[PDB]
């Protein structure tokens, strides 16, 4: 076991304040605090400067899932707010890692908070995908981007984003590109969308 | 033991003159003063740039504390001055560190610096958490941003935070946004909140 | 009322004359409120025919009310004699005008009791009732919160008016969950009806609290 | 209450009607402030049970908080059997339902004493600040002094809101620290924050005395 | 209170449930006027300490006037205990904390009689005094005549303010002899000053009959 560097905690900041809460920041959150115990976790989401409002959203969400893990589970073993790093100490952290099997309380609650970065990231999503619309000017690729990335922030289910991504692009498309896009029909992969709504 | 590296005091100073003392500063004063003696805290609080009143006031603080732990407490005893450093050498506190049983010394002064620095952070948050209040034209968002930024820096009590979060959230709203939070009255939380205060 | 002698023999106690002003002062400063049937309940603990018949010669100064709880009184008598056809009370002798102080006794010691206080108390209960519900101001329908008036003022006014109009219980209810709410000034109403149907009075009351 | 006999034999002594008039004097008269858990406590002492369901009587005439009065109460029964598995007094039988006034007696004479009215009393005490905290016309960060008034009366105020609002003690303590402070009005709000943090009420009173 | 068996056995008495709430209406009502002091003394008459302690047990909902009377009776107890170093009464025992009824009821029995009930009393009573002297709305510099006034309105005024400021028994009579004239208005004030020194209050109230 190790203290968390500096540089951890400086490029967790950096990256942060500069993204704002965007979906890349899960990716590096989850590298950043690879093999970290709940207390470096609770010292990374401090040293966040703003969206403090997100930050009560994330740490309600973590107070839901300790209270569930409560639910589901009825040395002293690890509570949900044990897992959270409110009530237990970095000693009782480490033991219960270094456990044989380990107990990886740091593990879950990396989950939890993943959880409530993706709802973080899905309430800063700036407008919904509906309002998405291609201007009477704006080239089909610089839409298509626009609208797969509200999309990716939206986080709606599988069966959804399928009927979305068919249908709805197509039918925010503006007038021309929206010709194009007819006569290209469905069953058209955006490989041959974009390739032919060229200019 | 080892000499603090050059690189943790440009990461500190760093910190401090583009942060200023927000609450942020607290965890990145606790990793980067790991395991580090008096007189490496003191090198630390020593290459902090502007910010002289502040720097006063921690000395101010460290010395009520240095006070506060001669009263308690009538190789060498440790003292309050030993503590701070000013009456101490690196031989001594490598000393008390390295003890068989150890006291240490450098955990008790990063102590002290901490309740000074929240001191600080208090003192920098220019507006009280009873005055935080919603403008007739202020977004929800930024309302609850600027809300529990001051919060963080509010300097009570866990139990006191708490009920300021349950209550002032929804006292202190614009009647445009009152009416709406009264209606979906305690019990919901921040993430319906602000998605029913988005209007 | 009724106490044990020192050799057990039970034996009348006079209601004291403290008692009985207070009683007075109840009928005469009270105007005929709803709290007047409450604290004749409480004044009258344990009281004898003869000791509820004392208590109400001070009624018998307002001749209308007196007039009306005699009638009821008769009324529920007749009742009882028509259902209930020492010897065993009459219901014309549980209202104590022909019965004497140890029947009385002896039916409330009886084993079982014969609680013949406890009914007459009923009685004047009943017709006591009808004198709050005559003496009303206003309606329920007419209670109304002003543009100032907090919420709690208004359902405490509410809820004595509805004392005072003593409709049946499901009535009473329709009215405490939907009339209160209409009567509701604009500015609470909005709140009241956000909350929507099936708020009790405790959330009702604190989401108001201050909107005034 | 509980007498001795002539003999030493504990035996009841009821509730006198003025005392219970003046328990419905509290109910009807006060409309729920904080000062009727007092006046709960003062005229109901020493109370068996019984007496204590006799004054609830009285309490019933209001319908909402009578329904909570009962539910807070069956609620504490249920914890009091769970955490509590003549015989032992079961948690239904402290609220007196469904015991009798003898075992009642034997229970608060034993050796040592079964305090069952105490119980059933703080279970009604519980009730009763439920109701006094719904019916508090503001909360405690809605109270401010004005531009005249003294800080006599405006702390007079807050300490009474402060009493209906039943927030936790280091809560209560924070309260009166920062928030009698934050909504005195400036003349006085100059003072009270030019005496510093740490100042007792004594001191904060002595030093705003006739600044208005 | 303390009273005698048939067979002469002094045995205790509870103070009642009404004089507890008349206690109870005095704390809450008048908010701590200089006539607290008064009802308490006369409501809390050959108390044991326990009855006191069930007395102080209501002011308890006050929270601040609560500790500062324990804080002033444990200093008194310090004091009695410093003075005076069944067993002799502990100032600690004197409060009745430690202490049962027993002793208390052998202590105030004895002959000669160990008043501990009165002691007690007197150190609430002390607590009471400070807990008054804070409460006053205003100083006894500051109440003055108005030009409508009555002079016996306006010494009453004068009298109370100077009961709840509580000064020396000679700067009490110095205030008495000179402020009561200088804060008089100009209209009784003439005749104030014309009556010259040495007037009591009697030719004092007389000369200033209606000269308003």
């Amino acid at each position: 076991h190790q203290a968390i560097s500096p540089r951890t905690l400086n490029a967790w900041v950096k990256v942060v304040e500069e993204k704002a809460f965007s979906p890349e920041v899960i990716p590096m959150f989850s590298a950043l605090s690879e093999g970290a115990t709940p207390q470096d976790l609770n010292t990374m989401l401090n040293t966040v400067g703003g969206h403090q409002a997100a930050m009560q959203m994330l740490k309600e969400t973590i107070n839901e899932e300790a209270a569930e893990w409560d639910r589901l589970h009825p040395m002293r073993e690890p509570r949900g707010s044990d897992i959270a790093g409110t009530t237990s100490t970095l000693q009782e952290q480490i033991g219960w890692m270094t456990h044989n099997p380990p107990i990886p309380v740091g593990e879950i609650y990396k989950r939890w908070i993943i959880l409530g970065l993706n709802k973080i990231v899905r309430m800063y999503s700036p407008t919904s995908i509906l309002d998405i619309r291609q201007g009477p000017k704006e080239p089909f690729r610089d839409y298509v981007d626009r609208f797969y990335k509200t999309l990716r922030a939206e986080q709606a289910s599988q069966e959804v984003k399928n009927w979305m991504t068919e249908t709805l692009l197509v039918q925010n498309a503006n007038p021309d590109c929206k010709t194009i896009l007819k006569a290209l029909g469905p069953g058209a992969t955006l490989e041959e969308m974009m390739t032919a709504c060229q200019g």
